[PDB]
């Protein structure tokens, strides 16, 4: 589900998803258009590709479950379309994580959809 989402990006890059990747960009926040401008904006494209292949279950609201060990977040459950939400969410995190480096709030927050033309939208 979403608010696990938002809890495995709090473990693995220590900060709030709501807060620092809910209108980056293109892509971060819901829905999104035109190009990912930088790694973090496709990170947050490739995560809206992932939910978007997943069939069988609902990535927003489904609940999945993890365990932490050998310092990684290790997606489990019975449920294989369950695991694969986990997944999604689980590399977008990290994904978020690695790339800190570049992050520039300054630059991409509410960047406005001119800068996203409907036209550049890259496909999956």
């Amino acid at each position: 589900s979403l608010v696990q989402f938002e809890t495995l990006i709090m473990k693995v890059a220590k900060k709030s998803g709501m807060q620092w990747y809910s209108n980056y960009g293109c892509y971060c926040g819901w829905g999104g258009q035109g190009r990912p401008q930088d790694a973090t904006d496709r990170c947050c494209f490739v995560h809206d590709c992932c939910y978007g292949k997943v069939t069988g279950c609902d990535p927003k609201m489904d609940v999945y479950s993890f365990s932490e060990e050998n310092g990684d977040i290790v997606c489990g459950g019975d449920d294989p379309c369950k695991k694969e939400i986990c997944e999604c969410d689980r590399a977008a995190a990290i994904c978020f994580r690695d790339n800190l480096n570049t992050y520039n709030d300054k630059k991409y927050w509410a960047f406005g959809a001119k800068n996203c033309p409907q036209e550049e939208s890259e496909p999956c």
